[PDB]
């Protein structure tokens, strides 16, 4: 995990609740950190809300999503589910714990 104050990710997906059970289907939110990260047009104070399904869902699905929904721009594609992905790593990662 980045301990350091860098954050060179322009992104970052937070839950829209507390998760600490076993729900397949949680509710995400999309953070743009640094819009000058990216291609297209976003603000620096906005958040897409995403519920994301950790056996259905994909990341990179999502995101994909997100461009067509006039959410993101297909140039940050990656960058996006990246920071989806990133946080359903963490996410499934915690669930490794009993």
């Amino acid at each position: 995990g980045a301990m350091d104050p860098q954050e060179e990710t322009g992104v970052r997906v937070e839950l829209a609740e507390e998760d600490d059970g076993e729900k397949i289907a949680i509710k995400l939110w999309l953070r743009i950190e640094d819009i000058k990260k990216l291609k297209g047009k976003y603000k620096d104070n906005e958040a897409i809300e995403f519920s994301f399904d950790l056996e259905r869902d994909v990341p990179e699905d999502v995101a994909q999503e997100m461009v067509e929904s006039g959410y993101v721009c297909e140039g940050d594609h990656k960058t996006m589910a990246k920071a989806i992905k990133d946080r359903v790593s963490l996410i499934k990662r915690k669930r490794e714990q009993r």
